[PDB]
């Protein structure tokens, strides 16, 4: 059939900018408090 081309770049795409993201967030907040 295939085996695929784009599969653990991509799955390591998003697996990441998500949690990075929220990461800097709880720093904003935390620091205004």
């Amino acid at each position: 059939g295939l085996w695929s081309k784009i599969k653990a770049a991509g799955k390591e795409a998003a697996k990441a900018a998500a949690k990075a993201a929220g990461k800097a967030a709880l720093n904003a907040v935390s620091e205004a408090v």
